[PDB]
């Protein structure tokens, strides 16, 4: 038959999407949460406008007790006031309720749909839920916090829960007097009911999707200034951490002023607000006009707070502002464009802090994010940017890596195409156009191909406006239609292409195939999935003579360009800008590396990482043997540039511990030696201290680090003394911020140390210092306490649960840990699963975190069994395909290149 609803009758209706027969265009909503009850009393009113004659309605509703129905109008007379009643049939599979009409609706008629309904607070980073925090006295006190994205706004009013139904909203909140209440927008009214309580009158809302609604109740504090542009910015946080939101307004402020004119469009709103909620899943949410973050991504506080933090915070407030305008001024039509947001969003984080924090050196970190989503790219398992999605849990799912970086890459391979100017223009010409309502993927490249340049040029040249025939024109319009055709290409297609580059003296091969990890070429699994992949690949060359940039388009399988001065190397992909791995055929290869160890500054400094990293992931397909990759970072000994030098650097440090975890000490051993010696004259230049730049800073982290992990004597020696100074001050005496996760983890490794450290974690007011001591703490050696954090973490009581994701994956990644973890979740895992959604970004990072590292053929096996058991109940991630994959692709990579790694290292003690 068809659906059958809760009491046993039937469902009007049979999808999971909704009916486009109804439309809502408001919301009257109220909610009245008691926050020493834990629950909450709510009402609602829809004017909805239907288009077609209907018997029936369909909203979402989930755990939510409806006590009243009615239906009204003012343009249909038979529901006229007071209304009839409405009879409401629940249908939890599709998350729906019906509305059952007694007699059919006219269509062109507004009508409004009334309802109350209840519930209890929810307990667990979704819907309208509890969240508690410490005050610096030990007082605990609570608050109560939404969020809804995707598809959880239906947990605290039944509503139209997708995107496209955008409507106005109307929020009125009642309030004890000791709390205040936020929402969307800024508040009108406050009148005061008889019996002491208080009723909260918000400023009715600008169309926009239901999953960005959002209200507060709590007791914060907050710091307010303006911006050029008249906006009241204000940063909410906990009443002691006032001190920590100065920075989160400073970098706002600049940053918002920086989106109004670059995209040329105002904030449409008169408030905008950041909170900082204590238990928040996300990173942060962009709820229009009140931004929520973890505590992490907003709060600085100087003495704690790293650099590295500061860039962190600075990054995810110029990502959810940029979301403002992509995101809920125009909204994706559909969850399978959620990159419309995402991928926008995280785009604009690079263009934004480099444009208003120049010092923060974001420029130099943004090929991270790109060779990040590359090596899932590598895979098979990978999708493309736009897939469909229908059950919640496959939207949850179109959160990653993918959706966010492949994203935010392609887009800056676009702007380096068309250039920073015609790109602008082509952004607000989508953002003006798609206002207050939907796009699909199509849209956006329609409007960043037809893009005007120098506004319209002349007002009657070269666009809409009374043109010109010219046969710049015909190209123009050719040309508008060449790259529309081309990104179509890469958001569609999954996967990254490997361009093989042969010089044959002026003459060029240029191949092009798929990139594939933990796969060669002479494979019978590898020319069956070079099915129909073929992209259009918008070259960069610069040769060994001339700096010039040449710029080529291949759109075919084969291609050969001539190459006139035919000299010493030719390096593809200037910058790297490019989405595309290259690879050099012949003496190629063996160039360039020479012309790193001779000079190294005739290239790019953009040009050498791409190199470093284009070297050794293709020692992953089997293109190169090891000792290739290996030999290139001995010009690293006189690299100047931080990035090269540590992309290099990680490499090496990649290798030392997949030695560890298993028990290769030889190799690991020998390892520590090459580092140690040959960056030992880096690595002594390093102040213990916070003075220098930004990528000083940073590198000063990464190395002394490095060679606290490595045991190296002075080091452990001298952050040894640090942390007893610092104990034995009662934390009187200040650690500077770059070596304070070192000191900590260097005492983390005595009970001492360590029992003081978990003690000092309950009572710090800094979460970025609690986030360190969390490391720290799970750098011990005893399993006794490794497992006594997992405990703590499940409990929430001591470490917030928000935490235990992470926190397992620190663990997992140490040897003396990787079991405990592993064993901890498959012996937890239905226990686990009560309190995140699958799907969820804490399972997914819970799943791969203590799996991702395995790389022998037994613990691939106890995974595959343990998936297995898996999908054998309700049960079936994306994720368990990928982490397959991979485990494999560490088990090739191992067999094939671990003779290598062991007898190159062997070689190196000989020479010198
Ligand atoms: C969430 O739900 C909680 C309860 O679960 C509510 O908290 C209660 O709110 C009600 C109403 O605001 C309170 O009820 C009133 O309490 C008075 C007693 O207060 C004493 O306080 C001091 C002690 O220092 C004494 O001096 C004083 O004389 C009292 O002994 C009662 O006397 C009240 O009755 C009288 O006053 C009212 C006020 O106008 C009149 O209408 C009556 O006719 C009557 O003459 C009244 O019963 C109750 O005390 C609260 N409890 C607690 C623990 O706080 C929250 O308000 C609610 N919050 C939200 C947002 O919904
Ligand atoms: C629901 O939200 C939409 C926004 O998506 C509201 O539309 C906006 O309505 C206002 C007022 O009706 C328009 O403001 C303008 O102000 C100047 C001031 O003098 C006036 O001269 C203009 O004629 C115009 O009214 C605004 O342009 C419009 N914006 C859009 C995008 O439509 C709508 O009003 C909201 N509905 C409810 C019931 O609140
Ligand atoms: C990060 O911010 C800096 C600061 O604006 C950006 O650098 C600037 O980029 C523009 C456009 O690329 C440059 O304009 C052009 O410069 C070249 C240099 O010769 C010139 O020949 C052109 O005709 C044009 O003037 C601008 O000069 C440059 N400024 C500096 C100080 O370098 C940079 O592009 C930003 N990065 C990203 C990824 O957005
Ligand atoms: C690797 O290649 C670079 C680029 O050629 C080398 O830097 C260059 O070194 C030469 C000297 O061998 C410099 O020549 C000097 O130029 C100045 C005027 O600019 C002139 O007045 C002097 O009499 C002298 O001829 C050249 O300027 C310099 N390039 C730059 C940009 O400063 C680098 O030294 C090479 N690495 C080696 C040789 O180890
Ligand atoms: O950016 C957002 N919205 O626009 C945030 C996440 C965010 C915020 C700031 C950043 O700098 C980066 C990411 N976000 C997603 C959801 C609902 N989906 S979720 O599955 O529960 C999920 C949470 C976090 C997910 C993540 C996190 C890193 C990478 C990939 N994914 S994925 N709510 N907020
Ligand atoms: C909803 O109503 C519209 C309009 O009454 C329907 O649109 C008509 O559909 C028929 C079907 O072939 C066409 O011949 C007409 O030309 C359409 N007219 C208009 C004005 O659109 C539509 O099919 C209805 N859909 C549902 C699901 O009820
Ligand atoms: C539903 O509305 C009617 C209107 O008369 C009211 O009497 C009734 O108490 C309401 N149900 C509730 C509040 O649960
Ligand atoms: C916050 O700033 C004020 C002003 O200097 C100061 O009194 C207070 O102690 C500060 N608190 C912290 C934790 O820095
Ligand atoms: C690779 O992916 C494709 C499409 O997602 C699928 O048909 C194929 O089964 C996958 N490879 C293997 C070995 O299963
Ligand atoms: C490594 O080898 C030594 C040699 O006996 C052994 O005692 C130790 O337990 C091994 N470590 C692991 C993790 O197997
Ligand atoms: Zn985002």
């Amino acid at each position: 038959a068809f659906p059958v609803a809760t009491n046993g009758e039937r469902f009007p209706w049979q999808e999971l999407r909704l009916p486009s027969v109804v439309i809502p265009l408001h919301y009257d909503l109220f909610v009245h949460p008691n926050l020493t009850s834990l629950d909450f009393v709510a009402s609602e009113k829809i004017e909805v406008l239907v288009s077609n004659a209907t018997q029936f309605i369909i909203l979402h509703s989930k755990d939510l007790e409806i006590t009243n129905a009615t239906l009204q109008s003012e343009e249909d007379s038979r529901y006229m006031k007071p209304g009839k009643e409405l009879k409401v049939l629940s249908y939890p599979a599709h998350e729906q309720i019906a509305l059952l009409v007694p007699e059919k609706l006219t269509p062109h008629l507004k009508y409004y749909v009334a309802m109350d309904f209840q519930a209890k607070l929810g307990d667990g980073f979704e819907g309208f839920y509890k969240s508690t925090y410490r005050t610096l006295g030990g007082e605990t006190r609570i608050l109560a916090v939404t969020d809804f994205e995707p598809t959880q706004a239906r947990m605290a009013f039944p509503c139209f829960d997708e995107p496209l139904f955008k409507a106005n909203f109307s929020i009125k909140i009642r309030r004890e007097s000791r709390h205040i209440a936020l929402s969307n927008m800024p508040k009108v009214k406050t009148i005061e009911l008889e019996g002491g309580l208080l009723e909260d009158h918000f400023e009715t809302t600008v169309k926009m999707s239901t999953y960005l609604v959002a209200y507060i109740v709590c007791d914060f504090h907050s710091l307010s200034g303006f911006t050029s542009s008249g906006v009241k910015v204000s940063i909410y946080a906990s009443p002691d951490k006032r001190n920590q939101t100065h920075y989160a307004l400073q970098a706002s402020l600049k940053l918002l002023d920086f989106y109004e004119k670059y995209f040329d469009i105002y904030y449409p709103l008169s408030k905008l607000d950041l909170i900082a909620i204590p238990d928040f899943a996300p990173g942060a949410m962009e709820n229009w006009g009140l931004i929520t973050y973890r505590e992490t991504s907003l709060l600085f506080d100087p003495k704690t707070s790293s650099a590295s933090d500061k860039l962190w915070v600075t990054r995810v407030i110029a990502h959810e502002l940029a979301h403002q305008w992509f995101g809920n001024l125009v909204t994706m039509e559909w969850w399978n464009d959620i990159w419309l947001n995402e991928g926008f969003a995280k785009y604009m984080e690079l263009i934004a802090v480099n444009a208003t924090y120049p010092e923060l050196q974001f420029d130099d970190y943004f090929l991270n994010v790109c060779f990040e989503v590359i090596t899932k790219d590598s895979l098979n398992s990978s999708r493309p940017i736009s897939k469909p999605a229908e059950t919640p849990t496959q939207i949850q799912e179109m959160f990653d890596e993918v959706s966010y970086n492949k994203g935010a890459c392609i887009l800056n391979m676009l702007k380096d195409f068309l250039g920073e100017e015609k790109f602008q223009k082509g952004i607000i010409q989508y953002l003006k156009k798609f206002s207050y309502r939907n796009a699909k993927n199509d849209d956006l490249w329609s409007s960043l191909s037809n893009s005007c340049l120098e506004s319209d040029f002349t007002s009657g040249g070269v666009c809409h406006s009374d043109p010109k025939m010219t046969s710049n024109m015909l190209a123009f319009l050719g040309e508008n239609a060449e790259v529309k055709e081309m990104m179509t290409t890469w958001t569609l297609q999954k996967g990254i292409p490997l361009l093989v580059v042969k010089q044959d003296g002026c003459s060029l091969r240029l191949q092009q195939e798929r990139f594939l990890q933990g796969v060669f070429q002479e494979d019978p699994e590898w020319r069956a999935l070079q099915e129909r992949y073929l992209w259009h690949i918008p070259l960069t060359y610069s040769t060994s003579s001339s700096n010039v940039i040449h710029r080529h388009i291949l759109k075919s399988k084969t291609d050969t360009l001539d190459l006139p001065e035919k000299t010493s190397w030719v390096k593809f992909n200037v910058d790297s800008n490019g989405y595309y791995i290259v690879h050099y055929e012949g003496h190629g290869w063996d160039q360039l590396i020479t012309q790193l160890n001779q000079n190294h500054t005739l290239l790019r400094p953009k040009d050498r990482v791409g190199l470093i990293h284009d070297v050794f992931q293709l020692v992953g397909a089997g293109r190169l043997t090891l000792d290739k990759a290996l030999d290139m970072t001995y010009y690293l000994q006189h690299e100047t540039s931080s990035p090269a030098l540590l992309e290099g650097l990680s490499y090496l440090e990649s290798f030392y511990h997949m030695m560890d975890r298993r028990n290769i000490s030889d190799i690991s051993e020998n390892l520590k030696r090459y580092l140690l010696q040959y960056f030992k004259p880096v690595i002594d230049r390093q102040s213990w201290s916070d003075k220098g730049s930004v990528w000083d800073r940073m590198l000063r982290s990464a190395l002394l680090k490095l060679a606290c992990d490595l045991n190296h004597a002075p080091c452990i020696q001298k952050a040894a003394e640090l942390f007893s100074q610092w104990m034995e001050s009662s934390g009187k005496l200040n650690i500077p911020t770059d070596v304070l996760k070192i000191v900590y983890s260097v005492g983390a490794q005595t009970t001492a140390g360590w029992n003081y450290l978990l003690e000092q974690y309950e009572l710090s007011m800094s979460s970025a210092e609690q986030n360190k001591i969390l490391y720290a703490l799970s750098t011990s050696k005893h399993q006794e306490k490794l497992l006594k954090l997992i405990e703590l973490g499940m409990e929430g009581k001591v470490i917030k649960t928000q935490n235990l994701a992470a926190l397992l994956h620190a663990i997992a990644r140490r040897p003396k840990g990787q079991q405990l973890a592993w064993d901890f979740v498959r012996e937890n895992w239905t226990h686990l699963l009560k309190k995140f959604d699958l799907g969820s970004y804490d399972i997914r990072m819970i799943i791969s975190g203590t799996t991702a590292h395995f790389s022998s053929k037994d613990k691939l096996q106890e995974v595959k069994l343990f998936f297995e058991s898996l999908e054998a109940q309700g049960s079936h991630l994306d994720i368990f395909q990928t982490v397959l994959e991979t485990i494999t692709k560490n088990i090739k990579w191992l067999e094939k290149n671990l003779p290598t790694l062991r007898t190159w290292l062997m070689v190196n003690t000989r020479h010198h």
